[PDB]
């Protein structure tokens, strides 16, 4: 019931939307568990800008997992315009999905165009590329490039600002946050008869409560056996430090991504800071696996920091869009975190072992622009209320993970195309922003 | 008569005064004294200016005419001069030169009158894509709608006409020159005769400086200092600044001048203020009032002004919406008039007068002159001792029967805005920009 106490682990993308949804079904006892206070150093969620897009399925060509995601988009694109908590960060700009050589331009035309209602604009050569932006934004070459323009329906998000809107409305909705370490910081799962009854944190605490929400993003692959449901996979961003005139002619700019290079979004609006991706499979970390002699385990650690080889295939991808920018210093940089599931569908259920405990994780690099809306689907989970063609695609799934091969590249393109291993990484092949 | 030990007075410290003042140290002239209304660099000299295009072309035989085999002449030795003369060398940057027009006609005009008769290697610019990677990415983003030029690769460039006179001024000073510079002590108001002869010059304080020879070199002002018979049509041209951003800046150097004859040219930021210069090409404004000595006619009298008609703005952002449109709508950070004076065929106008030999007249810049400044002091010496070479002195001779019921408002060879000569006694006051008011 509402007098229900429940509890929520980690305040990221999806614990603060959880949070608040809770509180609008009137939710009176809800406490929030996080190591860091928001927006956490550690949340994939915490980031300038992600991009946000919806597309609706043509009759024809749906299948359920496609069908699934169409409808967490839906719902949060109706939220990102019309609720007043995510409303102002939600900028509609447009998105550009591209290519530079045929098998990858077929690919996104055959998964991406030809399935979709949506009506794209193609784009053919480097000026019309270049004129999906503002003089003197974009003055590469595109080699080989094509892609095509998603007007409306689509744009970036603030994902930070719209955390910490979400949090302070949560708040003011009664929820309480506990959000520092060592309070907030989640050591154990606490079961009594077979069944989690809450947390335990750093400073020897046991929070007990009647329902136990693990959202704790890459995190939590370390306070739950998901019995390989996840894999905690990084990506790579980057700022470069626009100037006060240059920066005036970079804004409203849809989002432009080639899929086995990178992309872009405009500077923000606090720092002047543009933001670059360079995308490739996904970095692990593989450590030996504590619980399966002679197995490995990709687990997460934090840097301000990216590989030299991430620089450089960003400095590519700079060349060529925005020549004039790919040798500008990097004023900021890190790695960023996330899980993917074995078919990158979200991971929202009961626990059937442990039936007071839900997860909900498995964002698999598509979790943050379903910030304003995905407390909602957690919470119909909560109450036994999913709707059903959602609720078969992110049930808990330990079957479809058996014997998973870690190193799957699980539909992302870029760099050598290959899982890459930050065990790999030589202690001097990181940038050193800040460092001389 | 003339020696090394004989007086001399330059009437006006500017382009060519500064040139002539520098030339005249180094012969060994000892007794040099330079008089202008204004400290060096003058406000109103049109080599006051934080850049100029200087391009040097060699002509086939058979596609010269004489006029154009001078200026050929006076430019061989201008840009040896910026390559080497230490005075000048350190202010001049050998980036190129890009000439161009955005209709067949203009095309064609181009092609006949500079391209086929030079000997000069151009690269053909046909496309917008063509015009853009002649800079680096991020300069130039325009569509170049009906555009086509050549590239002057070499030989080419632009020279920082401020500070190279600044040098000149500087080495002429040191080497002995005596400057009488501000108002009214170096303001010229008449040529002093004695016996029908020159004997020197009177300034606005009553005073009378004498000397053996004298210059008249006052650039467009010089026009009210003697009867040059219709030789010289004072005339103005506009231009406007740009504050470029400090990071948006770095990309924007080494260029080649961009010049569309009918529209303007552009080139790169100051190292100093980072400020980007645009003319707008037409040709030219008159400033046209009563002939104080020709009842019924008119004369073009300068004055100076430290804004521009909202119609040059308009036309420098017209030129810069079809190149760099991302700018085409940045504020101005500073506009200014600026005069020079046209002979009838625009070539120059240095000789000894033929009725006063004292009086030597160095005139006439016709759009050309800043380009000439690490030279023309020599040429103007040189006929100040009576040798100026045989391939100029015929052509930049005194020649008021060239001028006989000029037509003023002949548009000589230029083109742009509303193709005709235009006049700021029809710009009304409150028709000019307003950079610095309130
Ligand atoms: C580089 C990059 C680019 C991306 N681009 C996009 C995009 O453009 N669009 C898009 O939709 N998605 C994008 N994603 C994916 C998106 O960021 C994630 O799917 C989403 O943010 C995950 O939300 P979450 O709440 O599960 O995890 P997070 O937002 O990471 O939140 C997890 C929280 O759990 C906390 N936590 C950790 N350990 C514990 C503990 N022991 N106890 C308590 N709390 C704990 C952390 O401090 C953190 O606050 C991107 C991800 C990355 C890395
Ligand atoms: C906007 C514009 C752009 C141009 N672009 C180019 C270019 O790209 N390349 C090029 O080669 N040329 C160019 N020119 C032409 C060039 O500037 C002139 O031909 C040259 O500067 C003229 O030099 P000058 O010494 O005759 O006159 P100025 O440099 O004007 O000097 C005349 C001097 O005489 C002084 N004076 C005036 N009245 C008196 C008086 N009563 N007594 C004493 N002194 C007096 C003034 O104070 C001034 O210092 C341009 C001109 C303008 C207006």
């Amino acid at each position: 019931s509402t007098e229900s106490s429940i509890i929520v682990i980690g305040a990221g993308t999806w614990g603060c939307s959880t949070a608040l949804h809770l509180a609008r079904r009137g939710y009176k006892d809800v406490t929030v568990l996080d190591p860091h206070p928001v927006p956490s150093p550690i949340a994939a969620g915490n980031d300038i800008n992600k991009i946000m897009e919806h597309s609706e399925l043509k009759d024809g060509s749906s299948d359920p997992r496609s069908a699934a995601f169409s409808t967490f988009t839906r719902a949060a694109l109706k939220a990102w315009k019309t609720d007043p908590v995510f409303q102002p960060y939600f900028h509609e700009t447009g998105f550009i999905i591209s290519g530079h050589t045929p098998a990858l331009i077929d690919h996104i035309r055959k998964d991406e165009v030809e399935p979709s209602e949506t009506n794209f604009v193609k784009l053919e050569t480097a000026e019309d590329f270049r004129r999906t932006m503002p003089p003197g934004v974009l003055t590469g070459d595109f080699p080989g490039w094509k892609g095509w323009l998603h007007k409306s329906g689509a744009g970036w998000i603030h994902a930070k600002k719209a955390m910490i809107s979400a949090f302070n409305e949560a708040k003011r909705l009664g929820v309480r946050f506990v959000t520092g370490s060592p309070e907030g910081n989640v050591v154990s799962l606490v079961y009594e008869d077979g069944d989690v009854v809450g947390a335990r944190t750093a400073d020897g605490r046991v929070h007990k409560a009647h329902r136990t929400i693990l959202s704790a993003g890459a995190g939590s692959d370390s306070l739950l056996d998901f019995k390989k449901q996840l894999r905690p996979t990084a990506w790579t961003l980057c700022h470069i430090q626009m100037g006060p005139e240059e920066v005036k002619q970079y804004r409203n700019l849809p989002v432009l991504f080639n899929i086995a290079k990178g992309f872009f979004m405009e500077p923000d609006e606090d720092k002047h800071e543009l933001k670059i991706c360079d995308e490739h499979p996904g970095y692990c970390n593989f450590l030996p696996d504590p619980n399966r002699p002679g197995q490995e385990k990709s687990v997460p650690f934090a840097k301000h920091q990216i590989p030299l080889e991430a620089e450089a295939r960003a400095r590519d991808f700079l060349h060529d869009t925005m020549p004039h920018l790919a040798d500008r210093p990097l004023s900021f940089a890190r790695i960023c975190w996330d899980a993917d599931t074995p078919d990158r569908a979200f991971l929202i259920d009961r626990h059937p072992e442990h039936p007071s405990l839900l997860v909900a994780v498995g964002g698999s690099g598509n979790g943050a622009m379903q910030m304003p809306t995905i407390g909602g689907f957690i919470a119909d989970a909560l109450e036994s209320k999913l709707q059903k063609e959602v609720k078969d695609i992110v049930r808990w799934r330990p079957e479809t993970a058996v014997d998973r091969d870690w190193r799957a590249t699980q539909n992302r393109f870029g760099g050598p195309d290959r899982i890459m291993d930050f065990q790999q990484v030589g202690e001097d092949q990181w940038t050193k922003i800040g460092e001389s």
